[PDB]
């Protein structure tokens, strides 16, 4: 019943967690340069087909998440979107356009990927490259931030539940500095956070890139430990 983490995780299982009506999280474990990691997505009910926001990291686990879906839920993933270009998010994209999912990411996510040598969304979502900018897709909407994470990493809301999916900008409650920083822009990333607040006020679940879901406070917190990690 509680969250799952990774000792309930082994590497290559996946777990799902219901959100809200309609909405669950999914949940899965990787190793990356010796230490075993938890990741989430998010899965959003779509009428009779769901859509898939970012793969479980890597081609197994992501296997494993259609498997655990049709399990659990039993309807068809038919699309998926990718939050940002690391391994996390979209490793795993062909298994999915090998399993009949349609997969989308920002123009600026795909040229990333692909630069990176990290597998590629077929579809570019165009209307997405000006910080501020939303779109909908299916039951989301589909927001640019600015640079955070990484410079192309993607927020997602689900109006009908008030879920705010924050993806790799946002994190736990828990966590002690800013995850992997690669990528990111640490001194655009509080600005980038005071946005997703300005712009989602009504945001009851927030679920972070990796971690346990929360409230609105894990964007505040995500701002102060950025702000100490540049520091
Ligand atoms: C594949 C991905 C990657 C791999 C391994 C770990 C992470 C973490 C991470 C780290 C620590 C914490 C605990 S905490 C908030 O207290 O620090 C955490 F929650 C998340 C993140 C993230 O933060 O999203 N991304 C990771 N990659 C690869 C990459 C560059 C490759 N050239 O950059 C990146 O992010
Ligand atoms: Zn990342
Ligand atoms: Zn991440």
């Amino acid at each position: 019943g509680e969250y799952p983490t990774v000792n309930e995780i082994p590497v290559g299982e996946v777990r799902l967690y219901q959100i809200a009506d309609g909405v669950w999280s999914h949940i899965a474990t990787q190793s990356f340069d010796g230490a075993v990691y938890p990741s989430n997505g998010l899965i959003v009910r779509d009428g009779d087909e769901l859509l898939l926001i970012d793969t479980a990291w890597g081609a197994k686990n992501t296997a494993a998440l259609l498997a655990e879906i049709e399990k659990q839920i039993g309807l068809p993933v038919t699309r998926a979107v990718s939050t940002h270009f690391h391994d996390d998010r979209v490793g795993g994209v062909d298994v999915l356009r090998a399993a009949g999912v349609a997969t989308y990411a920002s123009p600026s996510t795909r040229r990333l990927a692909e630069a990176e040598g990290n597998e590629i969304p077929t579809h570019s979502l165009e209307g997405l490259s000006s910080s501020g900018d939303a779109v909908r897709f299916g039951p989301v909407e589909l927001f640019y931030p600015g640079a955070a994470h990484s410079t192309d990493n993607l927020v997602v809301y689900v109006p009908s539940a008030n879920v705010l999916y924050g993806g790799c900008a946002v994190h736990e409650l828990s966590s002690t500095s800013a995850g992997n920083v690669a990528d990111a822009d640490l001194a655009e990333w509080p600005t980038s956070v005071e946005r997703i607040q300005k712009h989602y006020p009504e945001a009851e679940v927030v679920i972070p890139g990796h971690g346990l879901p929360g409230g609105l406070d894990l964007l505040q917190h995500t701002a102060n430990v950025v702000k100490a990690h540049k520091n």
